[PDB]
């Protein structure tokens, strides 16, 4: 058991004014930040500023030696990428969230490409929640997606414990699943005034979980997977389609729970319910709201399985007609 | 602001890997704070000294030139450790010798009562080939601590509903569930992994302190009556070295048999803690724990004062009330 976490975690309004603050704490010094196009407006200091873009292609090509820290502000890309550098580098990552579309925000994962894979926790989460409310209201309602995901994601991974004896942590499992119900609970039950707040919390929350179990498990399952193989379809057919991971991942729970449903009816209606919450947020939960053809998304649930070797109630994969009547019973098609 | 850990080892000579730990921290000149009989575990060239040395000092900065602090050994040379770090205002880390509470990884400090938050340690290094060899008592006293979890985060629920504090599901539910699955373990298994599975559950436990900004996951009547029972140690004087999580364990099955009464749903909780502690060798009497019956009864009507914090104790018991309580029970 090697755990790496994040040293310090603020979620509050303001809270971009404390990087120097946290800096100081940390004893760095030299910061390189990473932004976005986009988000570069939030970046108010004198740091060194480099765009997402110009790092992910050149790629490899010590231009960077000097630095004793990477700061990530805005997006999931812009984390994501800061975060791989500041591997890469050897040195610590600090995480700037200006939206809550995803649990990259304080994971140990990184994404760029499939397959994804683990590096350290930041070692500060610095969650500005006044940014944050102000953010394209779509990303907003993603963050959900991928917040329900867990549900399926931890129904997964009890699965692949009892069916491949995987290694399984019952703590860090029910925390996950509980961290998507509150904010279900929160969804469907309040003014909503405080969501994006919640959001942030549950997200941050969701990639603790993941440093503690030392696996993606308890936030990515075959929810995920779909995700995944919806977005290889978009690179190989050359769709112009403007979905967001968390939305893809939402929809994907939708149907992923209903499969576990038909195996254990003391979940039914579990599949409804995250349908609810999702329509609550306005996050897409239809093919159509999504922006996808239904042949697309039948494609993608049968290829599903194969985009990663981890076990789920996909199993060893779905045909196109069962694909068709899961998507169709669940109102995605 | 939350103040997590940064690093967490828990394996198989774990010790050797301070060095490793200090330089990814950019960490170089630790003080050690240590005990005498775990200062054979200190295999290193760091300045050493003992908790007592310090406490009765205390406010007399011989200490500029460290840039950390290492508690290395049970856990009043852990919490000593982490109060000077405090006082400092350097990094702390956390080198546990034996599994006999939650101080290891939590952000609290306990040197005086009342308790008072800092900064979770910096790192927690838990050698459990160490730790496995520890006196077998402390051992068992750590399963006292993390059952207390259950009644804390029962407690914690019940001030919730009756008096609208704070409350976070998926911080009780985690650790609850750690408690859950330790109790489960013990009452299922040979034990061949109990000083294992012990130290997850004490570093989980601080863990989930931490992330709640509050002992409340861990910490509810069961600590009030064993913080009781400390108060009463001091004022009469007594001579018995029972360990706080041994109190705590004792604590747990009364407060757990309170909330019982009130709610079906646990028909049996109270019967399953103790058993869990007898499975481990933990006492689950005030006789084995070393104490006259009287001396439990006073602790119970005085432990919902200890500290403003609602419990199943509510207002208090009254001397029959935790006379039947505890003869209920069997601890007396
Ligand atoms: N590491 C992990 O575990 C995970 C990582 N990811 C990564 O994250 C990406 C998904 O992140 P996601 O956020 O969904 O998508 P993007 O990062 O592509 O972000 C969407 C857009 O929103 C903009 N934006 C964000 N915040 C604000 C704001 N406050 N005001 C205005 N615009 C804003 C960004 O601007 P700008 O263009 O300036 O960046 C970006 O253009 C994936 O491609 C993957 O790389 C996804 C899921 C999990
Ligand atoms: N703040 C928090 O989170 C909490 C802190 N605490 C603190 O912990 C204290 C209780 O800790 P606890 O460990 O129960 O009691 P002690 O610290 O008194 O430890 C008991 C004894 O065990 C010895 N010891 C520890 N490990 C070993 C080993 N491997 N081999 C031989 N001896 C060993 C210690 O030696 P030595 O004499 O050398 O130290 C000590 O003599 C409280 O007084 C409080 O200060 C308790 C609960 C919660
Ligand atoms: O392992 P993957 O599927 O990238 O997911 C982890 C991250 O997307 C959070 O859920
Ligand atoms: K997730
Ligand atoms: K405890
Ligand atoms: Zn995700
Ligand atoms: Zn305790």
């Amino acid at each position: 058991m090697i755990i790496v976490t994040p040293r310090y975690t603020i979620i509050e309004d303001g809270a971009i004014n404390k990087i120097e603050e946290i800096l100081k704490k940390l004893n760095l010094k030299n910061p390189l930040v990473i932004t976005g196009k986009n988000t570069k407006k939030y970046c108010r200091f004198f740091y060194d500023i480099v765009y997402y873009d110009e790092i992910l292609n050149n790629l490899e090509i010590k231009k960077y030696t000097a630095y004793d820290c990477v700061i990530g502000i805005g997006g999931g890309r812009s984390i994501d990428t800061g975060k791989y550098l500041a591997y890469k580098l050897g040195i610590p990552f600090i995480s700037v969230p200006t939206t809550a579309s995803n649990d990259g925000i304080a994971s140990p994962i990184v994404s760029i490409r499939q397959p994804s894979f683990m590096v350290d926790a930041p070692i500060a989460i610095i969650a500005d929640t006044e940014i944050i409310k102000k953010s394209p209201r779509r990303l907003l309602s993603a963050g959900m997606g991928d917040i329900v995901s867990n549900i399926t994601a931890v129904l997964d991974w009890k699965l692949a414990y009892k069916e491949k004896g995987e290694k399984y942590s019952e703590s860090s499992a029910i925390f996950s699943k509980t961290i998507a119900k509150e904010l279900i609970s929160y969804v469907l039950n309040s003014d909503l005034s405080e969501y994006h707040n919640k959001l942030v919390k549950a997200l941050v929350g969701s990639g603790i979980a993941i440093a503690i179990a030392n696996s993606s498990r308890p936030a990515s399952g075959s929810e995920h997977l779909f995700s995944h193989a919806l977005d290889k379809l978009k690179e190989e057919y050359n769709l112009n389609i403007n979905s967001l991971h968390g939305e893809q991942c939402g929809i994907g729970t939708i149907m992923m729970s209903y499969l576990h449903e038909k195996e254990n009816k003391k979940l039914s209606g579990l599949h409804e319910k995250i349908k609810m919450s999702l329509k609550k947020v306005d996050a897409p939960t239809t093919a159509k709201e999504l922006g996808f053809d239904e042949d697309i998304i039948i494609e993608a649930l049968t290829m599903a399985h194969k985009i990663r070797n981890r076990w789920t109630i996909l199993r060893d994969g779905l045909s196109r007609e069962e694909a068709r009547k899961l998507a169709e019973e669940t109102g995605v098609i």
